């Protein structure tokens, strides 16, 4: 009861035994702010936006489920879940019981990210510091690009010495997430059918079809009663769609979609919103296709877009202020979300997750004493680049795409 499934035709999830569509948001901070006063958190805090989501008709988080240590680094989660392999800070483990447990008394389900391709939460960089016993990680700040902390990051799957030894501690937290009991409401995580799926990590880049047979069937088998997800972005072409998805233990699919940070999109340009909104509308339509091709659901389970940075686009920080207005934002995912419904209506697409609900935090807010000042933006970007606050006009636009889902999600169920 109360598991979500694969339609027996392979075109979208059942839940209850009815057509279930993603109403979705990302809450990657939900474990950290569900964690107590002690451990960093500020769980009333968490407790009303998950209650400000439910009133935005959002059924579906996308939540971190890992944070590796050491605690002195920067860029990341604070306080880790994993300070070091296999010994956790039982304060934020509790927040992730937490989280699950507001989520399982709103109704929502959980998309369950197990590791984190980037440096945000410690990651997989982290993981291959820990082998090789350097803890001197390339972060891709000052004169250090993307592509070094990239190639030093992907050794986790591609080092043929690394790689062992990184999956053999990656699977050691695997293993620990899905058997944990819920300190709060006793069910073990495995059989918690507010879990939707587990989700190996965060956007691996390239890594091999073997990687994703091995860690994807390892995750099946330790909870066998949930779907599997990869993480990956579909960023690239077919192949390295298929290389991600196309795999007996892979349930379904995901894109992510990112048009400033590739390039796409510039947030200064008054005239530079067609660029965005064209490139999203061809991305649905051939992402769709790629996923119906294998017969399996798809879920857009990340995107975003900038403040009106354009407004004012000489002065740097304004871009980052709450005050700033979102008409390009708001633009953008107004029409993403049509096409999306349009996409659901002829099963062809089953929802999406928007990066990421900032809630109650803001960009001028002051640290808290781990030195987060948490909203939807995880701390190796600027605050407030890509979070919805409470009160931000993108509120309505969500509201009204998820009540549309909504109705897709009943004239499917007919």
């Amino acid at each position: 009861f109360a598991f979500v499934k694969i339609a027996s035709d392979g075109k979208g999830f059942t839940r209850y035994g009815e057509p279930y569509l993603i109403r979705g948001a990302n809450y990657w901070q939900g474990m950290n702010l569900g964690a107590d006063d002690c451990s960093g958190g500020d769980r009333k805090r968490m407790e009303l936006e998950i209650k400000q989501m439910a009133e935005m008709g959002i059924n579906n988080l996308r939540v971190m489920a890992s944070s590796e240590g050491p605690d002195d680094q920067p860029y990341r989660m604070r306080p880790s879940m994993m300070p070091q392999p296999g010994k956790y800070n039982e304060g934020v483990f509790v927040g992730l019981d937490y989280l699950l447990d507001t989520m399982d008394r709103y109704n929502m389900t959980a998309v369950m990210t197990l590791g984190n391709f980037w440096q945000w939460s410690g990651g997989f960089g982290q993981y291959v510091a820990w082998i090789t016993g350097n803890q001197t990680i390339p972060y891709p700040v000052g004169d250090v690009t993307y592509d070094e902390f990239t190639q030093f990051a992907a050794r986790f799957y591609n080092d043929s010495e690394i790689a062992p030894k990184a999956n053999k501690l990656f699977k050691d937290h695997i293993y620990t997430v899905q058997n944990r009991r819920n300190t709060v409401n006793g069910k073990i995580y495995k059989e918690d059918p507010v879990i939707m799926s587990w989700q190996i990590a965060n956007a691996p880049q390239e890594a091999p079809a073997s990687w994703f047979e091995e860690i994807s069937t390892f995750i099946k088998k330790g909870a066998p009663k949930h779907l599997v997800s990869a993480g990956l972005e579909s960023k690239l072409d077919e192949y390295d769609f298929d290389r991600a998805h196309d795999h007996k233990n892979i349930d379904y699919t995901t894109c992510h979609c990112w048009v400033e940070n590739w390039g796409i999109y510039d947030p200064a340009d008054p005239d530079g919103l067609p660029h965005a909104n064209e490139y999203m509308h061809d991305f649905l339509e051939s992402r769709s296709k790629w996923a119906a091709q294998l017969n399996k659901p798809i879920v857009m389970e990340e995107f975003g877009m900038a403040r009106d940075a354009w407004r004012n686009p000489e002065d740097e920080t304004y871009k980052y202020l709450p005050s700033t207005p979102t008409s390009h934002k708001d633009e953008y995912y107004q029409k993403a979300f049509n096409q999306i419904v349009s996409l659901a209506s002829n099963r062809s697409f089953s929802g999406s997750n928007f990066w990421a609900y900032g809630g109650e935090g803001r960009s001028t807010y002051p640290p808290n004493p781990y030195g987060m000042v948490w909203l939807g933006d995880p701390p190796h970007e600027p605050h407030g680049w890509y979070s919805v606050y409470s009160n931000d006009t993108t509120v309505q636009i969500i509201k009204d795409y998820n009540a549309n889902l909504l109705k897709v999600q009943k004239e499917l169920s007919k």
